[PDB]
């Protein structure tokens, strides 16, 4: 290739990135209050409405094995992408709290639109990093319970065990810049792409499992999942090696306070930049709207995104935000 | 001051004063509670145990009682919403997927919750029978006290007040056997903590620190008994005679498999109908069962055994009915 890879430090995984500036802790004894201010049932329902998905009232449809691409936002980074036959899910979280505990931790103010049961045949599942807001043991458990060997768990290096331990066999571990495929539908290609984030689920396990983005290269359309990352070259590299991608899921939340999050989390503007670097035709906007993992107003990220869109000479068509549970079909 | 089984405190914690109790407990361990019922694909359970969408979701109005009657809605396990005398009170609210102190281990419901805390009408009081994780849900407590405030009057047994306050609740009332209180505004309704034969445990060495029991709400139009968790005991004739006749009775009819083991903490359907006769209620509702797997019996068995015991005693399904998850039922009185 020609795009820097990694390449771990003496012991754990470094980002190898320049925008990488230390600062890595937790959320129980530091800048962790908020300014989002979420309250009032009807108010939430109004501002942030939860849409009942289609694969519930009319499962039939599904498939989208046509030639375009259908996407559904089930919260935070939980997006179901119906593309080139395959029906894959990303960073699946269907539980109320994203904490190792049930007594403390972040609880969603906007519940998961559907339930794993209601879910349609899930083919592959993609995992950005190990953070609880992206890895929900309960969710994982259910998935295999329902499906099982027929679930291509595409995971980053350092997760296999966890998966297998949870009770999964169809699991692939990958170092960013690696590649693998869904057995049956081998035509489509999945690639672990780099990113700028951290990995931690317990103590001392810091950056023990790699982080990164996913790039689904399918015969017809192409999709890119960033996950959680701060602005770092890679993106362009990706947009070059692969791309032009069709749709891309870019995080637009958890950015304030900038002085601390900047290096681990992009800002709505930085996202617009990714839209460009990755060379996609459109973007869906992941993270935001579901959990309060920062101090930014919970409604701010879409406003800041449209601000940056108009700054960069773009339009809300190019980088759109879905409603909780909404689907969207893009036939190119 | 008639013969009234009072407490009920031995060594340090409370024992069950009732004669038929024998402590040889072992604690919930999936061992004999994981699957001897073996619930298959959701679909199967959708056919057998359909989850309904409670009335107050589609019609948030209509949710009082207009008096001269009694409305009840079954939300899972032992969660029961009772409306009477300008009062909507909950019992044993569990709206969480798993009934455990952990998120990695414990019994997880196979039937989703009918509604959510955001969707239910104004609750005026919650009743807690005992402290077990299938009847006391931390997240549910929080959610409730987050929606509501000092308007939610939490009626809990003796030894729970501190727990409640530590959750953030301020309008909390602690009661002992045959103890009575009321909702601040509505005085005519009187809530009474009445005996039962169960145990209490959430952590290690806290066994029987808090007390168990049953609730007898005496409103000026409709008397409502709610049993909670219990094996058969004589305190139910006391409850049924002192108060009563009652209009409804939320009786448990599930989790009774290793009769040798669970007979002193959990009634079977036969003892459940025995309960119905004892408390002298006009109607009774089947609670517990169908939601969690807390024993080995087949998950559909308890209603069948309920009907068998009903016809044994010369009663029809009218007197003792089982509802679907989320179904409601209205009961007008003389
Ligand atoms: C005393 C013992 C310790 C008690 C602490 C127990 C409570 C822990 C609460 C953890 C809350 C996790 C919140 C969800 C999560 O993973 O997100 C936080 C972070 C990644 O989130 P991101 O979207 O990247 O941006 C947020 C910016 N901070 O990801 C993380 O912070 C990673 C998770 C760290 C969790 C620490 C807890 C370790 C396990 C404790 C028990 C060990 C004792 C036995
Ligand atoms: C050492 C580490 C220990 C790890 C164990 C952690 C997992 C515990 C799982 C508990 C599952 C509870 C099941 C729900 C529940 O409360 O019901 C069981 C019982 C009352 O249930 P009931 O309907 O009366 O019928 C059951 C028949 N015996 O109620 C009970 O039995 C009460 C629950 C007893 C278990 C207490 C939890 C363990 C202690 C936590 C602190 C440990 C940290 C230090
Ligand atoms: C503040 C209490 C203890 C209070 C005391 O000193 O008595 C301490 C005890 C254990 C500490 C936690 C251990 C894990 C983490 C270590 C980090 O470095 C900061 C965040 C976390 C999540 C800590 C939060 C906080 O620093 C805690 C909860
Ligand atoms: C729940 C127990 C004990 C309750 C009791 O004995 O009454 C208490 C005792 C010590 C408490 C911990 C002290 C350190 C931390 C302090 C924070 O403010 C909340 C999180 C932690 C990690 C606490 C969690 C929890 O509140 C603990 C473990
Ligand atoms: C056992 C009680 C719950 C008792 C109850 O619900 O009444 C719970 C409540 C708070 C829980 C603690 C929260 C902080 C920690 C989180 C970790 O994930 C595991 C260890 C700790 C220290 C937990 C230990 C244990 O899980 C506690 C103490
Ligand atoms: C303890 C239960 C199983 C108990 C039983 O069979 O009854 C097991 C089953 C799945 C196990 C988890 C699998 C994923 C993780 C593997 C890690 O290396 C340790 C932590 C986790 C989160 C494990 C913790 C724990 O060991 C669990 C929850
Ligand atoms: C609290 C027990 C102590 C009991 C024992 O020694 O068995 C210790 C011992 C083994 C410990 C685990 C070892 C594997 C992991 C190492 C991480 O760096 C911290 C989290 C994990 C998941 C640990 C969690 C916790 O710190 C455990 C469970
Ligand atoms: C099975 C392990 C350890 C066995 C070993 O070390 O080989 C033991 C050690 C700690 C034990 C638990 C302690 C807490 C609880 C005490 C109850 O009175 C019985 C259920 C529980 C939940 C116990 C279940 C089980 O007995 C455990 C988990
Ligand atoms: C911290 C990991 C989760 C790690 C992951 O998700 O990968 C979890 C997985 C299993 C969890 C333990 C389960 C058994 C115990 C339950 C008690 O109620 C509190 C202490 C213990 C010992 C728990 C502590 C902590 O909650 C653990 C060790
Ligand atoms: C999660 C850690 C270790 C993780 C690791 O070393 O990678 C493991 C190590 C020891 C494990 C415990 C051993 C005793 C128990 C055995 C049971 O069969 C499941 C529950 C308990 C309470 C276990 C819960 C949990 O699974 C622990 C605490
Ligand atoms: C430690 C958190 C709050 C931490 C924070 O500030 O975020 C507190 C807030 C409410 C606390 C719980 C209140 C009910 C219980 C009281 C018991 O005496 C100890 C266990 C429980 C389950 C407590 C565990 C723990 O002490 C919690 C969960
Ligand atoms: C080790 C700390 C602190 C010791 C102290 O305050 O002296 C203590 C303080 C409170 C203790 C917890 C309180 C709630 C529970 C009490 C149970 O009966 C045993 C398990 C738990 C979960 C306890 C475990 C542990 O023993 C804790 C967390
Ligand atoms: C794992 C888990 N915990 C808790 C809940 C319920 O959330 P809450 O108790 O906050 O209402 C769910 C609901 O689906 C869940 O999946
Ligand atoms: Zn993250
Ligand atoms: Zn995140
Ligand atoms: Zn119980
Ligand atoms: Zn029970």
């Amino acid at each position: 290739s020609k795009k820097g890879k990694d390449g771990r430090f003496v012991n754990p995984w470094p980002t190898w990135k320049n925008p990488s500036i230390p600062n890595v802790l937790r959320w129980l004894i530091m800048e962790k209050d908020h300014s989002s201010v979420p309250s009032s049932k009807e108010e939430l329902d109004k501002e942030l409405p939860v849409l009942k998905p289609y694969f519930i009232t009319n499962p039939e449809e599904a498939g989208v094995r046509e030639a375009g691409l259908r996407v559904t936002w089930l919260g935070h980074a939980t997006v179901m992408v119906e593309m080139d036959e395959l029906i894959f899910l990303t960073d699946p979280i269907f539980s109320s709290r994203a904490s190792p505990s049930q007594y403390m931790g972040p609880k969603r103010f906007r519940r998961s639109p559907c339930t794993i049961s209601e879910l349609p045949p899930i083919d592959a599942v993609l995992i950005s990093h190990n953070h609880y807001d992206h890895l929900d043991y309960n969710s994982v458990i259910a998935l295999n319970e329902r499906f099982g060997n027929e679930l291509r768990w595409f995971v980053p290096l350092g997760l296999l065990d966890w998966m297998q331990k949870c009770g999964c066999e169809n699991v692939i571990e990958l170092d960013w810049w690696e590649e693998n495929c869904v057995p049956g539908h081998d035509k489509v290609t999945f690639v672990f792409t780099p990113s700028q984030h951290w990995c931690k689920r317990t103590l001392m396990d810091d950056n023990k499992v790699l982080w990164g983005s996913w790039s689904v290269l399918g015969p017809w359309n192409r999709f890119f999942f960033a996950g959680d990352t701060g602005y770092c070259p890679a993106f362009e590299e990706i947009g070059k090696r692969f791309g032009p991608f069709d749709l891309a899921a870019i995080p637009i939340g958890a950015y304030e306070p900038r002085w601390f999050m900047k290096y681990q989390h992009v800002d709505p503007e930085e996202a617009v930049r990714i839209h460009t670097d990755v060379q996609t035709k459109k973007s869906m906007a992941i993270h935001w709207g579901t959990f309060a993992l920062a101090n930014e107003h919970y409604l701010e990220p879409p406003v800041k995104l449209n601000e940056a869109l108009e700054r960069y000479g773009l339009n809300a068509e190019d980088f759109f935000v879905l409603k909780h549970g909404e689907s969207r079909y893009l036939n190119n």
